[PDB]
């Protein structure tokens, strides 16, 4: 069964109110629900979709005649008018390793609903554009179960004679099943409040372990940021006088927005500066700010179905970057959102499972929580937000809200607000929506008379959902350097300005910006206007130009990426000749004057000092041999190392300097260490013998997190004994910190050591791993299965352990294995030999029974 967006219809049933009671013992859970049930299309059968055990099922009290195949429930005769439905259920929550559904972890209940969990509790019409209003009963034994939360508010509870408590919530907004939530447990909890701009307090509680508890203060305190933010920046007001965050530690994914009740993987919402590093603090506001986000885009508003799962995805990721962006560090933190969709989001749309933005088709829709989604979906947001100004911007969002609050609604909608709102013409837009692929710009630029005549090309390669692509809609923003470096005014449309916004909407177009009475090198796709490859046929010259003087943070950072690829690419011409490394004169001038201007925010200084991954540097190659593309990165940074050692130990210093043992998180303080880790990476790359003297002092250096990690990462590929003897202190002073152990896994699984595979598989058997917690499996395996010596390795030991983790895994989390799984996507673009080797590896795979649809989906676009 495949699902496809072409054959949407709207439900032949409502549901108007969804009453739920929950009875909590051991080892089983009884689900109770009450639907009230509005017939939409009259005579059509009742059709519910369930997996959990049904024990009865009713129409108004009656016992009902009903099939149930497969999973779903069917009742032929049903009134014609408003019924109920009654269905029992039971779950047995310890059994559940999947974490979808109702599920235990560390000895509480929890769920997880979107997209399809709900119907793993009770039978139900579980599809986004039916919406509901939730109250929830539940009953469990008071001393293993003193908290009881579900959505919305408590309006009742009370105690019984056998020892047993109840509560009762009411969560007065309609909602899709997805959003849904159940807590039960022994849990601390952590009291604050927010006022809103309208003189309302809403009490705000987040609940965790009790030892857990006093690392959850930042997460209170960026949630009240983000609260303030959505109010000032958006207008945007909370809607209920109570908001819950739990954190658990088996959780799939990073977070969850359910109404009111927020559920959190514990890696976004605890730290400390003893255990967290400063980009773990990053990741907690972001995320925090994200889910709370959600609570208009998504919740007050949602999806119609799956396939729009980006109007809420793209849409809120645009926001929680906006949110970081204005509270601290803008530039860089664009430039950060930038490099991980060039890492992570471009090798997707060019590989075996790259799919639109607004997928046309899916097997399983836990698939596509991905990269395009989420990173391609903001991008494409935040397109809208060029064309139009903030202002503009803000106009859709009121028109949006006002016409589809309370909806269930499409992409379609959103982009017709924007364009609405603003009288402007968007038609061409939607192919952001339903073209998959990179679209690549081909540029000339030619300065006659006393025009700048910018020609730009641009193509969308055929991707396996679709070969036709129609010239989209692009803007690329512009500017103009001369000899010196300055800016330079040009005419274009009317104005005279320094910077323009030319907007790209053919196949080809030229742009002529008038009144040039210089020389000029163009800066191209200012703040990356768009999300595309450009080539532009820059010198070398040109580039150290755009870098030493460009006034945009993007177009001076991809000129360095620019350079470092250059550089690779002349590496991997002499290794293949067998001569002499090149001398990269030029660009280890420019690293220089990186490395020495003082005059450049450290954080940006550490951006520039970063080599593109090998992913980016096959970009677009075919018959790959990945450690070939490895050891010429490798080489590089052996240049860089060994040629800049002493000015690494400089910076260090004047880091630290800077630093001033003001060790808590801060984005000011973090922007130091940031460069501080930098140094000491390169420092342990040219001299490894330096890791004796670190141990040393490693007390006097671990003043907190972001320092113990980055020195563990600079050493963690030294084949010294020591660096096993410092992993194993590490793992032993914070053996009791499950998060902190996730690191250990990680540079367990990540170091570039020859005995990477054998530590990997001792570390399996740690008495804290556990392969069915998916932060550890990521931590370890994951990591494994990028790095990139040790899974392509030439003997296929590799591709053979990860392919066995992923048959191991997907007996119990489907999601999980199916994400290991496409550490294969490169598998028709490699060398015949590891070609061969991953085939193998996906034939096996795909012939174990029981095989996941999640992990089938995924096999077949790579195999078939
Ligand atoms: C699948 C679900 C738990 C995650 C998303 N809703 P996000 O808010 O993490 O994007
Ligand atoms: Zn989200």
């Amino acid at each position: 069964t495949v699902h496809y967006l072409k054959d949407y219809q709207t439900p032949a049933y409502h549901i108007l109110k969804t009453d739920l009671h929950f009875d909590i013992n051991e080892p089983q859970t009884v689900v109770k629900s009450r639907l009230t049930v509005e017939p939409q299309r009259v005579g059509e059968p009742l059709v519910l979709d369930g997996s959990a055990k049904l024990l009865s099922v009713k129409i108004n009290g009656a016992a009902a005649d009903y099939v149930l195949e497969g999973e779903t429930l069917t009742i032929a005769g049903v009134p014609s008018e408003r019924f109920t439905v009654e269905v029992e259920t039971e779950i047995l929550p310890a059994e559940n390793k999947s974490l979808m559904g109702l599920y235990a972890s560390g000895g509480n209940l929890f769920t997880q609903c979107e997209p399809e969990g709900f119907r793993k509790i009770t039978f139900y019409i579980d599809r986004p554009d039916v919406m509901s209003k939730f109250t929830t009963t539940i009953v469990a034994d008071k001393k293993r179960y003193p908290v009881l939360l579900s959505n919305g508010n408590k309006i009742d509870g009370g105690e019984f004679s056998d020892g047993r408590h109840w509560v009762k919530w009411e969560d007065p907004f309609s909602k899709p099943s997805y959003l849904f939530a159940l807590v039960a447990g022994d849990l601390a909890v952590t009291e604050d409040y927010f006022t809103t701009m309208s003189g309302r307090n809403v009490k705000i509680e987040f609940y965790t372990t009790e030892a857990d508890k006093p690392k959850v203060g930042f997460a209170v305190e960026s949630l009240k940021n983000a609260m303030k933010w959505d109010e000032t920046r958006f207008g945007l007001e909370y809607d209920l006088d109570i908001f819950m965050v739990v954190a658990v530690g088996d959780f799939n994914m990073g977070a969850m927005e359910n109404k009111g009740l927020n559920i959190f993987n514990t890696k976004f919402v605890l730290a400390d500066s003893r255990t967290a590093t400063d980009t773990d603090f990053e990741g907690i506001e972001s995320v925090v700010g994200h889910e709370y986000f959600h609570n208009w885009t998504g919740n007050r508003v949602t999806c119609r179905d799956w396939f729009q799962l980006s109007l809420k995805e793209g849409l809120t990721v645009f926001r929680d970057q906006e949110f970081s962006g204005d509270r601290a560090s803008r530039a860089v933190r664009r430039i950060e959102n930038i490099r991980l969709l060039r890492q992570h989001q471009f090798p997707e749309d060019a590989g075996p499972t790259a799919h639109p933005v607004r997928p046309a088709s899916y097997e399983e829709m836990n698939n596509f929580y991905t990269m395009t989604v989420y990173e391609k979906g903001a991008e494409v947001v935040r397109m809208y937000h060029t064309l139009l100004g903030e202002e503009g911007f803000q106009k859709g969002m009121k028109l949006y809200f006002q016409r589809h609050d309370g909806q269930a609604v499409t992409c379609d909608d959103f982009r017709a607000a924007m364009a609405d709102a603003n009288g402007i013409n968007l038609d061409q837009f939607a192919l952001w929506y339903s073209q998959a692929g990179t679209p690549v710009l081909e540029a000339e630029g030619r300065l006659k008379n006393n025009i700048f005549e910018l020609t730009v090309k641009q193509t969308v390669p055929p991707t396996p959902d679709m070969t036709d692509k129609q010239p989209m809609m692009i803007p690329v923003k512009v500017g103009l350097l001369n000899r010196n470096g300055e800016a330079v005014a040009f005419d274009y449309q009317g104005k005279r300005a320094t910077e323009a916004v030319l907007l790209l909407t053919e196949a080809e177009q030229t742009f002529l910006l008038e009144g040039v009475t210089e020389a000029v090198v163009p800066s191209l796709l200012r703040g990356f206007s768009a999300p595309v490859h450009l080539n532009y046929p820059y010198s070398d010259d040109d580039l150290l130009l755009l870098l030493a003087h460009d006034s945009d943070a993007f177009t001076r950072w991809e000129a360095a990426q620019t350079l470092y690829r250059r550089a690779v690419a002349a590496n991997l011409a002499t290794l293949s000749d067998g001569v002499e490394l090149p001398k990269h004169e030029k660009l280890l001038a420019a690293v220089e004057k990186v490395i020495s201007d003082d005059l450049l925010d450290n954080a940006f200084k550490a951006l520039l000092l970063g080599v593109p991954s090998e992913a980016e540097l096959w970009d677009g190659a075919e018959n790959i041999d990945p450690l070939r593309y490895h050891q010429a990165r490798e080489a590089l940074l052996d240049t860089l190392a060994v040629h800049f050692l002493p000015k690494w130990h400089e910076l260090n210093r004047q880091a630290a300097k800077q630093e001033n043992q003001s060790y808590e998180y801060s984005p000011e303080a973090a922007g130091w260490r940031t460069l501080r880790n930098v140094c000491r990476a390169f420092v342990l790359r040219a001299d490894p013998a330096h890791i004796e003297t670190v141990a040393e002092k490693y007390g006097e250096m671990a003043q907190n997190m972001t320092h113990e990690w980055g020195i563990l990462s600079a050493v963690n590929g030294n084949e010294s004994d020591t660096r096993n003897r410092l992993l194993a202190q590490f793992a032993d002073k914070f053996s009791d910190d499950a998060l902190v152990m996730d690191k250990y896994f990680a540079l367990v699984g990540s170091s570039r050591r020859s005995d990477t595979l054998q530590q990997v598989r001792t570390a399996l058997q740690h008495p804290k791993f556990s392969l069915e917690n998916p932060n550890k499996a990521r931590s370890l395996i994951g990591s494994f299965s990028r790095n990139v010596p040790h899974f392509h390795a030439e003997d296929g030991s590799g591709y053979r352990f990860i392919a066995d983790k992923v048959i191991e895994i997907d007996r119990f989390n489907p999601q999980v294995a199916a994400r290991l799984v496409q550490a294969f996507n490169l598998c028709n673009k490699l060398e015949p030999h590891r070609k061969n080797l991953v085939k193998q590896a996906l034939q096996r795979i795909r012939a174990q029974e029981g095989l996941s649809k999640d992990v089938g989906e995924i096999v077949g676009k790579i195999l078939d």
